[PDB]
């Protein structure tokens, strides 16, 4: 497979990337021990996840630039900018994890809740993002894509940004209110704290290394990704309590934390008044109790053949997406996403 | 005084600013209260400051470019440039201020400190920072200097966290090490944390906006300015306890919370094993007998003839530095600054 093969020549560059980032030691050792603290940052946090986010920048550079043009300086930068991707979701996952009170994350003890860090891992969330500005500087100043690259990441901080705010107005901690957790707020959600950096941002660093900055061939691309995007955050939250830990490695805690996840949602607008009740005194306890009758109302009110007609009438939809946006691109840049992302 | 006078304006500006930075809930109104806390943590954040880097953008503007080149348009672009400085100091301190777990800033509260904010300022200090490249975007996007003042703005916000993690790790909170306040450390800190951004980066903007964007005339200013910022910070430790509170509106706090103040450093160089063991048993300690006992042995040492002589050296070595590298800038833009800062 594409991702399978490539991911062990992607996870080989992160020494590199590590290397160069942490090569002005040698002209001001002045700063030193600020430049080892940020070497444990990226060590910690850049590492132990699929990597699959910067493996698409990888994977659509190949299928978007000429095998004739992918020399090895190209597949140093496609490489570095799949990396970016990486060191992007490092800095917000380190500080959402700080915002909601985390204490693991993909089984590891979260970077603030280890011994000596605790709030520093604030400026140490901002040095991951500063990180992907000096990558794109020392590895792709001299492209004309340069600019491209440095807007669309700034873009998609921004984005991502916005999204974590709507969230965190929309579920207070210590605080219920299920009024507000609305489909039309959960897509917004969606679409600006996931679907923009996970879908969007990838393929798009992959189109303009490959000099396809049209405008419309970005608006096409995005409309295709969105929806990927979308689809992908609601298998997220279905997975988590109707799926298994087995192949996932994720045990269900939406319940416990109050997340305004896609079955609390589609619970809200198919339910009675008495229904509503029901949800309003369980969920968000930590009781295993109070958990265990959720899962009950979700079941009775068949939201697991809710979902099951949800990706059935999805994965048509962005075939049709991808038969009318695709063009120019080749399909199999959006076809090789999809296959991973569909069961 | 061309700071006085133009005071007026600037701040004037900052309503254009946020109706400009709050515009994009017109066509998403899906993000529309994402976009009103954003509004709330630029109200709160952004105003109530002297505004003096931001303000240094525009009278160095007005230095740098001829009046006939001045237009409605480019006086527009350096009032938001100025701005986007101020908008790069909140996000800092809104982050500094959750990390050392501070009250107050400038005798109001900490906004993370506010009721319903908490540790969701993590992500408002985020927004702050997205911020500058949406301001610098739509208004300086079709400039020949774009990518300058971004790439400036990155460089700088960097060179703070690189600045901020020394800081970190030179003073940790529940942590008494006087060996690792030495005067080489010192020195780095300021350069990163605040030299940089406070007077490298306002000057600079201003260059690059009058096309003066030569490697050599950005080192020369840098050198100046550097050097200006060192005094600067040595300054603000000296007042935060043999100054006085009418004319500066700060009260002496770096005691009780173990700073890495130029006062305890110039005490570690000139003293006794005996002095430096009473040091030790006081400094840190929020018990008003202990504060008072360390503010005397300063006295002792001649600390305040050690800053006076200091000061005087000071104003005469930067006198010399602007001769040396002004040319070809206007000496004033340097002058105007020095004038400013030094008492
Ligand atoms: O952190 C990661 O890299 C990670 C962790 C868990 C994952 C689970 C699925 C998955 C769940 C059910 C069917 N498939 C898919 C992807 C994924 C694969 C390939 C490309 C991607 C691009 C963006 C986002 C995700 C992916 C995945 N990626
Ligand atoms: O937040 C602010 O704008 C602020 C707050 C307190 C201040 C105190 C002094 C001051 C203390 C003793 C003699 N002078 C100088 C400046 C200052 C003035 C003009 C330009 C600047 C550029 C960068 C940094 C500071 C300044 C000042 N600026």
């Amino acid at each position: 497979d594409v991702y399978a093969q490539e991911k062990q020549d992607f996870v080989q560059h992160f020494s590199q990337i590590v290397r160069v980032l942490t090569e002005d030691e040698m002209g001001h050792p002045e700063i030193g021990d600020a430049i080892a603290r940020l070497k444990e940052v990226l060590e910690y946090n850049a590492i132990g996840g699929k990597y699959n986010r910067g493996l698409t920048v990888v994977v659509a550079f190949r299928e978007l630039v000429e095998p004739r043009k992918q020399d090895a300086d190209s597949l140093q930068r496609a490489w570095t900018v799949g990396w970016c991707v990486e060191l992007l979701q490092a800095f917000f996952l380190v500080a959402d994890d700080i915002m909601d009170s985390s204490l693991t994350r993909r089984g590891q003890i979260c970077w603030y809740q280890k011994p000596g860090v605790g709030l520093d891992a604030i400026n140490d969330a901002n040095l991951l993002e500063a990180c992907i500005y000096r990558l794109l500087k020392l590895y792709c100043r001299e492209q004309p894509y340069y600019l491209n690259l440095i807007e669309l990441f700034l873009q998609s901080s921004y984005q991502t940004e916005i999204g974590q705010t709507l969230d965190l107005l929309t579920a207070p901690q210590g605080n219920v209110d299920l009024v507000r957790f609305t489909e039309k707020r959960y897509k917004s959600i969606v679409k600006y704290k996931t679907a923009f950096y996970s879908f969007y941002l990838p393929i798009a660093a992959a189109m303009y290394m490959a000099g396809i900055d049209g405008e419309k061939e970005h608006a096409n691309a995005k409309k295709i990704l969105l929806e990927m995007g979308e689809f992908f955050q609601i298998q997220d939250d279905y997975l988590d309590l109707f799926g298994d830990p087995s192949v996932t490695g994720k045990i269900g805690t939406d319940i416990q934390d109050n997340k305004c996840s896609w079955l609390v949602v589609q619970c809200l607008q198919r339910a009675t008044p008495e229904q509503y009740q029901i949800l309003k005194e369980n969920y968000g306890q930590k009781e295993a109790e109070k958990v265990a009758r959720v899962k009950a109302l979700y079941e009775e009110l068949d939201l697991p053949a809710v979902f099951l007609q949800y990706e059935e009438d999805s994965y048509s939809h962005i075939m049709a997406l991808i038969e009318q946006y695709a063009a120019p691109l080749p399909p199999a840049v959006f076809l090789g996403l999809a296959r991973k992302i569909y069961k």
